């Protein structure tokens, strides 16, 4: 399921990247999408551990629940701060399942 893993954390890392240039940015219209990008990036993430799961890299299904857990942080509670340090968590795994 490489090829699978791989197309599913293109497109993960596709909504990281919105995400984050939405915490970046004061825009009023751009704040109401950063809950759809990360619902979209929660559903990816849950197929990729799945597809871990499948497979026998537990490490890294667990890694993907986690990310799926601060992205619910990203979308709710964090402060400016800590939504930046928890996409660019999410966005470095993302490019090692990407190109590796």
């Amino acid at each position: 399921p490489k090829k699978k893993i791989q197309l599913h954390a293109e497109h993960a890392l596709y909504d990281a990247l919105m995400i984050l240039n939405i915490v970046k940015t004061n825009s009023p219209p751009a704040e109401e999408k950063l809950e759809d990008y990360a619902f979209n990036f929660e559903l990816i993430l849950e197929e990729i551990a799945r597809l871990f799961e499948s497979g026998d890299q537990k490490d890294e299904a667990e890694k993907a629940k986690r990310m799926k857990e601060w992205m619910k942080r990203i979308k709710t509670t964090a402060s400016e701060d800590e939504q930046e340090e928890m996409a660019n968590a999410i966005i470095t795994i993302l490019q090692s399942w990407i190109f590796s």
